């Protein structure tokens, strides 16, 4: 389902969509949502140092690009009860040009 | 979302995956599912004389081309615990030829 | 043409699509479909103890990923007369993943 | 199925794999297959001056890229006894490309 997208349009649905809550670059401060920097490849709810609803820890995903995308269609259908205040993204290239980005950003 | 296909696919397709259970002629009988004719404009679970589940009964939606390849493409999703034992088309092509040849068969 | 894929995401396939008429672990036991431990390098109809179609012996394959993934698109194709009623897992990264895991857990 | 791909590409490959037997411009000429002038929207076996298979009229298909592309895989096996001596393109980009070019060349 996920196909590589355009970087450069993903830069700005982040800045439009996510960098309100989020940060990426290694080391970057949590916000009211939490530092994204090696999201992918890893555990939901385990950046270290932001305290998670019990929701996101026990989702129990490794993300990957796919999860990822399926998880930003609708954040709080496929982890009902986050507090990630966020509709999603209903657009499939928005979704992976955004992970696109996402990906080369936090690598 | 819906979108007119082709009617002599959908016929195909009915032979091979629907006519099975299913029926379309107007007045025609019942077998393991309910005669079809009519069904699009009526109400879920109202063919005469079948006995559906109480689930199909109070799904309570009116048939129009549109929910019903929603319904098609899980069945057990869109009506939990109906008895159409149906994995389901996943392929939105095939939803359409379907629904276009289903929509001139039973109207 | 078999590539490996998620033998995690396989498992989940197997469950939800296999696991009502199959077991997979050896000794386990034979219920409507045989028992599939040590299917891969045995010839079709030859599970010990389980009553098979003509078809399904006479078809007379070695089972391994490749013509596994050709049977699992088609079952009645493949196996004209075959008793299994499965229509077929169309797509083939989810053949490759259920066949990753099937070969893991019956080998 | 099919996707519209590179016509210049497709139409390298069909001078290399086509052209042998194949003319494509309006009024062009028989040879050894039938000039494929209009063969989209046509049923099979009509091309006016060429002796077809029965074969190959029975297969009562009226020619789009989707059928196209299924009969490019394996000939014979879309039509048995037909006689294209043509073992097929198992490449489905190389379809995509070929298929992409001949409906400019023969609309
Ligand atoms: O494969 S990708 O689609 O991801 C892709 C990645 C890059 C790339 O160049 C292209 C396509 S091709 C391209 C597309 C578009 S367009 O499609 O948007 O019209 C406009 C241009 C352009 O050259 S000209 C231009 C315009 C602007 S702007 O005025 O600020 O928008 C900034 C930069 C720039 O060169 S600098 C700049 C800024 C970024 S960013 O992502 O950090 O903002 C990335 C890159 C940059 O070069 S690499
Ligand atoms: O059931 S739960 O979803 O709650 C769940 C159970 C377990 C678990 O660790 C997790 C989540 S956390 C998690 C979630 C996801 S996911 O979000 O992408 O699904 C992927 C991974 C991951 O670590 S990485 C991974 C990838 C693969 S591979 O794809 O086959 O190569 C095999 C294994 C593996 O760990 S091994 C492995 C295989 C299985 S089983 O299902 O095959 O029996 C279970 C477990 C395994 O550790 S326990
Ligand atoms: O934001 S929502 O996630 O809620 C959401 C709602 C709807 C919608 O179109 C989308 C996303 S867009 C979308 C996203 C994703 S994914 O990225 O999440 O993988 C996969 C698909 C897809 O189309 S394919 C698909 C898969 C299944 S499945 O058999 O259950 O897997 C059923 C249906 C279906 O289309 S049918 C279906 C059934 C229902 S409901 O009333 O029965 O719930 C509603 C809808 C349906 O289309 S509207
Ligand atoms: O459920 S079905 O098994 O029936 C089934 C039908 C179709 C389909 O796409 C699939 C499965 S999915 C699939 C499965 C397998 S597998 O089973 O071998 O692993 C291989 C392929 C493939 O794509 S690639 C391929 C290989 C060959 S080969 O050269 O003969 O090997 C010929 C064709 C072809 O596509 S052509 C071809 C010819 C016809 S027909 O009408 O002339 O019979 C129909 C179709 C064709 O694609 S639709
Ligand atoms: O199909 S026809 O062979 O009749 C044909 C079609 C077109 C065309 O101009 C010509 C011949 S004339 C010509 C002949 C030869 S050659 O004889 O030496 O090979 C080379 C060139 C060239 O200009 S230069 C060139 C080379 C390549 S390459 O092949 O990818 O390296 C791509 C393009 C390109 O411009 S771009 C390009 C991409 C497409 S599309 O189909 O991908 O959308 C169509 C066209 C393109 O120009 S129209
Ligand atoms: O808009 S639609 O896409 O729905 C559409 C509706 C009709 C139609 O002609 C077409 C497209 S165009 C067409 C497409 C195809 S193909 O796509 O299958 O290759 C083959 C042909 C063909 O002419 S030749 C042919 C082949 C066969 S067959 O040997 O029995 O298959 C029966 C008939 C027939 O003419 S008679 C026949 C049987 C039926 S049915 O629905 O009762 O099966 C419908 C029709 C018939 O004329 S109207
Ligand atoms: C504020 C309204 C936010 C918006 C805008 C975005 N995110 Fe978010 N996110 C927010 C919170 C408070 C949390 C923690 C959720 C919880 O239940 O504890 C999150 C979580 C995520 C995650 C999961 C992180 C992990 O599992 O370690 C991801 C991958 C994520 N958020 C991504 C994301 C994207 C891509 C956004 C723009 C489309 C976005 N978020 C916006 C708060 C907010
Ligand atoms: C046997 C395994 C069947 C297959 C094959 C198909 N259908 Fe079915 N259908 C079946 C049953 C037993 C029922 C009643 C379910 C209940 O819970 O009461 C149904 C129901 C439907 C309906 C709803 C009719 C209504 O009045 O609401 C529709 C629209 C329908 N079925 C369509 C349908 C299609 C399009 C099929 C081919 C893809 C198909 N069915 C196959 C049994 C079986
Ligand atoms: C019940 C409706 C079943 C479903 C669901 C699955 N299988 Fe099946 N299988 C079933 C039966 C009754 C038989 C015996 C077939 C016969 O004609 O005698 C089979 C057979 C197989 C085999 C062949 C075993 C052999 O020794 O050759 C395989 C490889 C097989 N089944 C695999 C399989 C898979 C992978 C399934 C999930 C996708 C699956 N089966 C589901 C009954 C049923
Ligand atoms: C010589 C070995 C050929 C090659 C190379 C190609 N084609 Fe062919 N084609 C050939 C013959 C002798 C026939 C008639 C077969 C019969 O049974 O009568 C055909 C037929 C076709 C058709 C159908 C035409 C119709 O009117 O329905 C098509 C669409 C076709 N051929 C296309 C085609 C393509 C795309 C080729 C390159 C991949 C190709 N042919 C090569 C002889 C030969
Ligand atoms: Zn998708
Ligand atoms: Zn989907
Ligand atoms: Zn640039
Ligand atoms: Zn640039
Ligand atoms: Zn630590
Ligand atoms: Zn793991
Ligand atoms: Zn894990
Ligand atoms: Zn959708
Ligand atoms: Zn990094
Ligand atoms: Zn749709
Ligand atoms: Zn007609
Ligand atoms: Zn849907
Ligand atoms: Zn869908
Ligand atoms: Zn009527
Ligand atoms: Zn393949
Ligand atoms: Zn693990
Ligand atoms: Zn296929
Ligand atoms: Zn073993
Ligand atoms: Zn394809
Ligand atoms: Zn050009
Ligand atoms: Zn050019
Ligand atoms: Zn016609
Ligand atoms: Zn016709
Ligand atoms: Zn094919
Ligand atoms: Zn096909
Ligand atoms: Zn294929
Ligand atoms: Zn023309």
């Amino acid at each position: 389902e996920f196909k590589a997208g355009s970087a450069k349009k993903g830069a700005t649905l982040f800045k439009t969509r996510c960098l309100q809550c989020h940060t990426v670059e290694k080391g970057g401060p949590h916000k009211v949502g939490p530092n994204l920097h090696g999201i992918f490849g890893r555990h939901s709810g385990q950046a270290e140092g932001y305290s998670y609803t019990d929701a996101n820890i026990k989702k129990n995903v490794l993300w990957d690009e796919n999860n990822m995308s399926e998880y930003l269609t609708n954040p709080k259908k496929y982890i009902p009860g986050t507090k990630m205040a966020f509709g999603g993204l209903k657009k499939e290239k928005d979704r992976n040009d955004l992970i696109t980005y996402l990906k080369k950003a936090t690598e």
